[PDB]
């Protein structure tokens, strides 16, 4: 509603606790304040457990690492920006499976 999805989401795997996401700046609406990574584990393609959200309150953030993940697990992630004129849409999740 305040912007639209960050754009051209990336993750990129790390090690078997951790990946990197990045993302492009939403087309061109509230001013941006900084990024929610908001990422949940899947069991068999369905969430489980509370969403952990990342706050990554800088505007001109694209990237940050998402950190304490369990092996072998996977986990659906999306971004969204915050503005001035609340939440922007989600980004289509993309979805990652830790090695072990
Ligand atoms: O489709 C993959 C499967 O559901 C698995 O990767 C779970 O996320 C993991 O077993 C968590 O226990």
């Amino acid at each position: 509603s305040g912007s639209g999805p960050p754009r051209k989401v990336e993750v990129e795997p790390l090690n078997s606790t951790a990946v990197h996401v990045s993302w492009k700046l939403p087309v061109p609406h509230g001013q941006i304040r900084g990024y929610q990574v908001t990422y949940v584990r899947l069991e068999n393609g369905e969430p489980r457990g509370q969403p952990i959200i990342q706050d990554v309150m800088l505007a001109e953030a694209q990237e940050t690492t998402i950190s304490g993940l369990t092996p072998e697990t996977t986990y659906s992630i999306t971004v969204a920006a915050y503005t001035t004129k609340g939440d922007g849409a989600r980004s289509k999740p993309k979805v990652v499976t830790t090695t072990g």
